[PDB]
């Protein structure tokens, strides 16, 4: 029952693999990690295969691992990434060294699709709705993705979705600083550390990513984090008192108290030509306060969707128990409590 490996050498590592995956070619040129396209002949998709790189390197990777195995396991939702296939060659604990990872090959991100475009108004409903139906299930099992943005939303040929990078550490590192897009989707609590957050910073990213679907544009292209907050507070208003008792950083407070008080600006004149519903929409995302911003499973029932909403088909997901967050442990215990989760692992049926 143990499947045959075979072993071949795919950018400077070899990657031993069951002979059920056939024809690996690295894909993404290096983006989204070690990661192959291959074509899967047990169930006939083609399927992306990533190889872990250093998983057990420290206390911190060992549990990053850990983790990342933890979040693909859990989910099981069409609009969210999850696991065909975990396997290692190892064959005890002992010699396991390796985990690969595999999943749907969607073939490319919302990001190298719509570049510099603005889309049809059917085409973002859908996209949005999509974003929308997956983060529900993703929010709903107490996950944050933290990381939302059009390179971590892969998109097949016919439109359709499944959201990427949920629920990691790993954006914290790689830079934030300049004119990056990896911080021009941040909801501006985390993007200045105002307050202990939560799920609400995605729907932030949301809105973002709908702005930028309508009229083609980045929404808030800051060429760093201080001008990023002058453009966010133009559009959305400075913080009224109540929000500003809620950031609980003194320091973030004194500095935004320092600005000078504008007026939220009105959508409709911002973005013109646009679905009214739309415009609408966007309102109850980019809150300046997250407390007030829509929920995910609120804005599946806005009216924009109506084309596309079915309560009896947005589901949510089981209880995801993230204790193993505040557990001190060494190395060989987050490898082995990983070990674990690959040896029982369960494959979804194939029809
Ligand atoms: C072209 C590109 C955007 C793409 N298309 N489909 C996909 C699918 C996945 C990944 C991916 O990106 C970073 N990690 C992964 C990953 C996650 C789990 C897994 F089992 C295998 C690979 C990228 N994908």
């Amino acid at each position: 029952e143990r499947p045959t490996f075979y072993r071949q050498e795919l950018n400077k590592t070899i990657w031993e693999v069951p002979e059920r995956y056939q024809n690996l070619s690295p894909v993404g040129s290096g983006a989204y990690g070690s990661v192959c396209a291959a074509f899967d002949t047990k169930t006939g998709l083609r399927v992306a295969v990533k190889k872990l790189s250093r998983p057990f390197q420290s206390i911190i990777h060992a549990k990053r691992t850990y983790r990342e195995l933890r979040l693909l396991k859990h989910m099981k939702h069409e609009n969210v990434i999850g696991l065909l296939d975990v396997f290692t060659p190892a064959r005890s604990l002992e010699e396991f060294n390796d985990v690969y990872l595999v999943t749907h090959l969607m073939g490319a991100d919302l990001n190298n699709i719509v570049k510099c475009q603005k889309l049809t108004d059917d085409h973002v409903q859908f996209l949005i709705y999509q974003i929308l139906r997956g983060l529900k299930y993703i929010h709903s099992a107490d996950i944050i993705h933290r990381d939302l943005k059009p390179s971590n939303l892969a998109v097949n040929e016919d439109c359709e979705l499944k959201i990427l990078d949920f629920g990691l550490a790993r954006h914290t590192d790689d830079e934030m600083t300049g004119y990056v897009a990896t911080r021009w989707y941040r909801a501006p609590e985390i993007m200045l550390n105002w307050m202990h957050y939560n799920q609400t910073v995605d729907i932030w990213s949301v809105g973002c990513i709908m702005a930028e679907l309508l009229t083609g544009r980045t929404l808030f292209p800051g060429t760093d984090h201080i001008d990023q907050l002058k453009l966010i507070l133009r559009l959305v208003g400075t913080p009224g008192a109540e929000l500003l008792k809620k950031i609980s950083s003194e320091s973030a407070r004194n500095y935004i108290q320092s600005l000078t008080q504008m007026p939220k600006m009105n959508f409709a004149n911002v973005f013109i030509g646009a679905n009214p519903l739309a415009v609408d929409l966007l309102e109850k995302m980019l809150v300046l306060d997250s407390d007030k911003r829509i929920t995910a499973a609120q804005a599946l029932a806005h009216a924009y969707f109506a084309q596309y909403h079915d309560p009896d088909d947005e589901p949510v997901a089981d209880p995801y128990d993230q204790s193993f967050e505040s557990r001190d442990l060494l190395i060989d215990e987050w490898k082995s409590l990983t070990y674990d989760e690959v040896i029982s692992f369960v494959p979804p049926p194939l029809d």
